[PDB]
């Protein structure tokens, strides 16, 4: 059964609710982004209307084989009418094609559902600037002050400088980057750009990337592993055994691997600056964990919410435990008292 925090009151609508069967009274299913915990349940046999971004709709059709007649792509930043209700899709600053959804209820209530997002001050000048929001369905992934991490720009600066130094010292070094979903494409694209290479990857991952409307993509990626010195592998293979095995397959072209694991937050963030990050090394293999986040830090979340001043907040992440729920409710009240709404 579909939980209450995936239902939009006063509508026929659900958000990211595809794993519950036919939801009673749902006339349109929204999908915020193509991440498996959110799309869980979709396939070529789905026969209800799905509303989403153009990019999410390319992935639905090509990767999950959802039939074209049930995919309803909407442009961003544009007022649209869906089953009698005005909606707008906004960029969520998460993975490619990820949106927030503004719903204008027939009774005058305005609801924002963030999906998954990384809050940014640039959002304070979207179509959100122009009216009041009553209810906020909020991505609370890192809703605690211990969650700190650097900007995405600082993390990419580290990665590009680290890769360029290594390969210039040793032209026979291979760079490998881990992946298990869409998102974080800048990590491997920025490294391949500084090295003058395309990124080599499997047919299945190449297919996924070709659905993303990234400019000049045919210029940046390839399935010819032999022509590339930046390789993508599944995240599960980014360990000493997995990388040793990959190095064997390269036919003595390379004698060293430098590998990156883009994670979210890890506890080494509470002690170390990005500048000071060091790898794990074994022999000719080094592995860097880099804190490239596509979710709001605590401070970014707090700033967004204090700017928006919602009347009610409904968390969509960490909702399974009473300790988590109580923690989050405490911070929401602090924020409200400090800002005065
Ligand atoms: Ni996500």
């Amino acid at each position: 059964t579909c939980p209450f925090y995936k239902k939009i009151p006063g509508t026929g609508f659900t958000v990211d609710a595809f794993q519950y069967g036919v939801v009673e009274g749902c006339t349109a299913y929204f999908l915020t982004h193509f991440h498996s915990d959110h799309y869980a349940g979709l396939s070529k046999h789905f026969t209800f209307p799905v509303y989403c971004s153009e990019i999410t709709g390319n992935l639905l059709k090509n990767k999950l084989h959802v039939q074209e007649q049930y995919i309803h792509p909407l442009p961003l930043d544009t007022e649209c009418i869906v089953n009698g209700v005005k909606v707008v899709l906004l960029d969520a600053n998460h993975c490619p094609g990820a949106v927030m959804i503004l719903f204008y209820l027939p009774n005058g209530t305005v609801i924002l559902h963030t999906g998954d997002f990384r809050a940014d001050p640039s959002m304070e000048r979207s179509l959100l600037a122009d009216q009041k929001v009553h209810m906020l369905y909020l991505d609370t992934t890192y809703c605690s002050p211990e969650y700190t991490f650097p900007s995405q720009q600082e993390v990419i600066r580290f990665a590009i400088n680290t890769a360029f130094e290594a390969v210039t010292l040793n032209p026979h070094a291979l760079v490998v980057c881990g992946t298990y979903s869409i998102g974080k494409e800048k990590v491997f694209l920025a490294i391949a750009d500084v090295l003058g290479s395309k990124v080599g990857m499997s047919q299945e991952k190449y297919k996924t990337l070709q659905c993303l409307n990234i400019p000049e993509i045919n210029s940046l990626i390839t399935t010819d592993m032999c022509s590339s010195l930046v390789h993508l592998l599944p995240m599960m293979q980014i360990n000493f055994k997995g990388l040793q095995s990959h190095l064997k397959k390269c036919g003595g072209k390379y004698n060293q691997i430098l590998a990156f694991r883009p994670t979210g937050w890890t506890h080494s963030n509470k002690f170390t600056r990005i500048a000071d990050v060091i790898p794990q090394t074994k022999g000719n293999i080094s592995i860097y964990g880099i804190p490239y986040s596509e979710h709001s830090s605590y401070l970014e979340m707090k700033r967004f919410v204090q700017w928006l001043k919602p009347q009610k907040i409904i968390p969509t992440v960490n909702v399974g435990t009473w300790k988590s729920r109580s923690t989050m409710e405490k911070y929401f009240r602090e924020w409200k008292l400090e800002a005065g709404y």
